[PDB]
């Protein structure tokens, strides 16, 4: 099956673009990363940094995860991100999203050997 770390890259990494310029970015990216295949994933964040930079967050600031697990980490630096949020008009299979660009600290959960991001928890 798909590994958790690979799923995290597919759902949350987009180092190919410095930031969402396009109003259409989320519509396209939610679809192409398979986040709209079986339903419209309601909220999803893409991070525009190198994979090394995001993996490094697993050795940065240890914080509580929203679900109460203790294995979340907050980036010391802000990073460029895009939040995709489903619209109220959106109806599967024609999922529609608002594309919001920001620079924020990311919070990810890390697991494994190697210790790598497996879940996007929040941005702050
Ligand atoms: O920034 C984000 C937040 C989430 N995600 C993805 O979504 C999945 C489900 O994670 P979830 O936290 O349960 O989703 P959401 O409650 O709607 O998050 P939220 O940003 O909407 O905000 P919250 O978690 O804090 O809940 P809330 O909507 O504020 O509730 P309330 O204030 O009215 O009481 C995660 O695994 C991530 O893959 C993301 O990519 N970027």
């Amino acid at each position: 099956k798909e590994t958790a770390a690979a799923k995290f890259e597919r759902q949350h990494m987009d180092s190919s673009t410095s930031a969402a310029s396009s109003s259409n970015y989320c519509n396209q990216m939610m679809k192409s990363r398979n986040l709209t295949k079986d339903r419209c994933k309601p909220v999803n964040t893409f991070v525009h940094e190198s994979l090394a930079d995001v993996q490094a967050v697993c050795s940065q600031k240890n914080v509580a995860c929203k679900n109460g697990q203790t294995n979340c980490y907050q980036s010391y630096s802000t990073m460029s991100i895009t939040d995709c949020r489903e619209t109220g008009s959106s109806k599967y299979p024609n999922c529609a999203y608002k594309t919001t660009q920001a620079n924020k600290h990311i919070i990810v959960a890390c697991e494994g050997n190697p210790y790598v991001p497996v879940h996007f928890d929040a941005s702050v």
